[PDB]
């Protein structure tokens, strides 16, 4: 219990920087990049026992995933790649991994100030999605 307290509730994206380059990197192609680019989703944390749900709600695309920590789970992403995803703590940090045709993704999120930081990291290329309370 009481793990994700600080991550729980409504979010709005504030500030994108190099996510077409990481959606590069990722492989997605470009009419999705631009029309995944250009959105402003909301990212809704709930917890119900030991399960997190995770959705994004937006114009583009919505996605949801539900989860317990250090247990493998299927995601259909919002770019539509098939992964196999496994969500932990470390230190604080929710750590999300993505595997998919032998290529990985992680995606770090974390509590700073008043914002969440959202990190994601497609071999050396990084991108930083900065999301305030709605
Ligand atoms: C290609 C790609 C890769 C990673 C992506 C997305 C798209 C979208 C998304 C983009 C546009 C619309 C909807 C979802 C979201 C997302 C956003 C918020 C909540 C949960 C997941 N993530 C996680 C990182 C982020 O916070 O941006």
């Amino acid at each position: 219990s009481h793990m994700c307290d600080a991550f729980v509730g409504t979010w709005k994206l504030v500030s994108s920087e190099n996510f077409d380059d990481y959606m590069k990197e990722v492989g997605v192609g470009f009419a999705t990049r631009k029309v995944a680019g250009m959105a402003k989703p909301n990212m809704i944390i709930s917890v119900n026992g030991d399960v997190i749900t995770i959705k994004s709600e937006s114009t583009f695309k919505n996605t949801e995933i539900s989860f317990i920590l250090g247990q493998e789970f299927d995601e259909v992403t919002a770019d539509d790649r098939k992964v196999k995803s496994t969500i932990t703590l470390d230190g604080g940090v929710l750590v999300h991994v993505q595997k998919w045709d032998g290529k990985s993704t992680t995606i770090k999120r974390k509590r700073e100030d008043d914002k969440l930081v959202v990190e994601c990291v497609m071999k050396g290329v990084t991108s930083t999605r900065v999301y305030e309370r709605a």
